[PDB]
């Protein structure tokens, strides 16, 4: 099946985080614990990139870094002590802070971290999770959030109780993941459509389902 019937894939409420944060936009910092001697000034901070085992650790990637640190408070500090902006980039939603200081350049940096609506959403939190009553989820928008996944699960049957995705340890799959029902009609409608696809005007996007 297709529609173009989604619901605000941006405008979701930023409960909490939950998983890691994405960065970009330093085309120059030669050590990313630079960046981290600036952020670590609020609290437990700590950074990751890949090659830290390498010949040096000036070897970072060519203008990306991802940053690891206490869950919850350090991740609302940064982002609500630097600079925001709703939907006026007229597209999506941003953060963006500035570390730099007329050193030898200047330019800000974006950041885009994980929040709790990424991870799952429920049509009821009074109910639990269903004895072996849940199907696979896979091949879906890089990242899929609770305004989409609750889009696509409740025009396909309308019988939902949870959904989420899978996360591991700092590994932001954002690709893999389960839906549980208390209703029949969800099992066998979502095996029988297996895929559908979102054919919105400057969105469009699908999701796999496969049998448990």
């Amino acid at each position: 099946m297709t529609w173009s019937g989604q619901l605000p894939p941006r405008n979701y409420k930023n409960p909490i985080y939950s998983c890691k944060v994405f960065l970009g936009g330093v085309p120059w910092d030669i050590t990313e614990a630079g960046l981290v001697n600036t952020f670590r000034v609020f609290g437990s901070l700590s950074v990751e990139w890949p090659g830290k085992d390498g010949k040096h650790p000036r070897c970072p990637p060519k203008g990306y870094v991802y940053l690891v640190f206490e869950l919850e408070k350090s991740v609302r500090s940064l982002l609500q002590a630097c600079s925001h902006d709703p939907l006026s980039p007229d597209g999506l939603s941003e953060y963006y802070f500035k570390m730099s200081s007329r050193r030898m350049r200047c330019k800000e940096v974006q950041v885009i971290p994980w929040v709790l609506a990424d991870s799952n959403f429920v049509r009821s939190p009074s109910q639990r999770l269903d004895p072996s009553r849940t199907v696979f989820v896979g091949a879906l928008h890089g990242m899929l959030n609770a305004e989409a996944l609750a889009a696509i699960l409740n025009d396909l049957f309308g019988g939902v109780v949870y959904a989420g995705i899978d996360t591991d340890k700092h590994k932001y799959p954002i690709g893999s993941g389960r839906v549980t029902f208390n209703n029949q009609r969800s099992y066998l409608k979502a095996v029988s459509a297996a895929f559908v696809e979102i054919k919105t005007t400057k969105f469009t996007k699908k999701v796999q389902i496969d049998p448990y």
